[PDB]
């Protein structure tokens, strides 16, 4: 069983070291907190939170970094290396990369203004990476609500609260124009924009992402507070201002009878959202972990110990 006190004797300063690393990085890269939270999400949705996503290519298995959902998108890997090295210095061969990334995600959320809590610990590191599984398990922005629900259920998160609360991760961070071009100019082969996108916001987004423009250009997920972790993400949805299709469907999908009340409840109360976010985050962090003597304590998060 994972426990928040797992390193209280072996490495009491781990969370502090992780926090210091992120604080320093945030000075030059204000996007890093969002990026790190996302790395944990993409780790957990593929064989569980086992740091499998951190492994680089080998001649026997491909890296998950080349998955459709990670390539030219996932980032912050060197920062994870930095905190890992610092933690290894403070406590040699003690903290797994899987746990390190979990703590980094929580600290990132807190540093951005979100809730503060002690995540369950005791996870161990995978002995391989899963590229095919990542391509199959990571959700896509063009997913319908039923598909999003399917994706979460597939990894072990059955609750709509899991989906709605964790989607709140889009209260900060960036998104490439490529992922919303359809909503802006030709949605579902209609030759028209997505009708669930607020028309005034549509104009703004079209200005940021013109047709035939730079598809790699970045836009903010949350037009209200781009870098602050708060419940504004949900207020946007209520006004049809969710950035990507998967965001807005939580409120506008014909299958949203169960998610609409959740969106409203999180938009109405920060406390309600923060509580739900912590609960859902811990549930995601509890997806098929390697524990006890299973797996190992990777020394270099990019390679399996030899
Ligand atoms: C519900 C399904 C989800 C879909 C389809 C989805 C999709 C996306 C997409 C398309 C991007 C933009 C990537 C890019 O432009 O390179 C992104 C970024 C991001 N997502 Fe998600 N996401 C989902 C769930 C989540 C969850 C569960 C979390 C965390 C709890 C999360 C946190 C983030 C963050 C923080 C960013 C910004 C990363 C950065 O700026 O580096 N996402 N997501
Ligand atoms: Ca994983
Ligand atoms: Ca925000
Ligand atoms: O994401």
């Amino acid at each position: 069983q994972l426990t928040p006190t797992f390193y209280d004797n072996s490495c009491p300063n781990v969370s502090n070291i992780v926090r210091d690393t992120i604080v320093n990085e945030l000075r030059s890269d204000p996007r890093i907190a969002a990026s790190i939270l996302r790395l944990h999400f993409h780790d957990c949705f593929v064989n569980g939170c086992d740091a499998s996503i951190l492994l680089d290519n080998t001649t026997s298995f491909r890296t998950e970094k080349d998955a459709f959902g990670n390539a030219n998108s996932a980032r912050g890997f060197p920062v994870i290396d930095r905190m890992k090295a610092a933690v290894e210095s403070a406590c040699p061969r003690t903290v797994s990369c899987a746990d390190l990334l979990t703590i980094a995600a929580q600290q990132s959320v807190t540093l951005a203004g979100g809730p503060s809590w002690r995540v369950p610990l005791g996870r161990r590191d995978s002995l391989q990476a899963f590229l095919d599984l990542a391509n199959a398990n990571l959700p896509a922005p063009f997913f319908t609500l039923p598909q999003l629900k399917d994706s979460f259920r597939n990894v072990g998160l059955n609750r709509s609260s899991d989906l709605v609360a964790l989607s709140g991760g889009h209260t900060f961070g960036k998104n490439q124009c490529r992922f919303i071009m359809d909503r802006l100019y030709n949605f579902s082969n209609t030759g028209l924009p997505d009708p669930t996108l607020n028309t005034t916001y549509l104009q703004t987004l079209r200005g940021l992402c013109p047709l035939n423009g730079n598809l790699s250009a970045l836009v903010d997920f949350d037009l209200r507070t781009p870098t602050i972790f708060d419940n504004k993400y949900y207020v946007n949805l209520e006004e049809q201002k969710g950035l990507i299709q998967s965001d807005q469907e939580l409120f506008s999908s014909p299958n949203a009878t169960d998610t609409i009340p959740l969106v409203r409840s999180f938009a109405n109360s920060t406390q309600t959202f923060f509580n739900a976010f912590v609960e859902a985050m811990d549930r995601m962090g509890n997806i098929t972990p390697l524990t006890g003597t299973q797996g190992q304590i990777r020394l270099n998060c990019r390679v399996v110990n030899s």
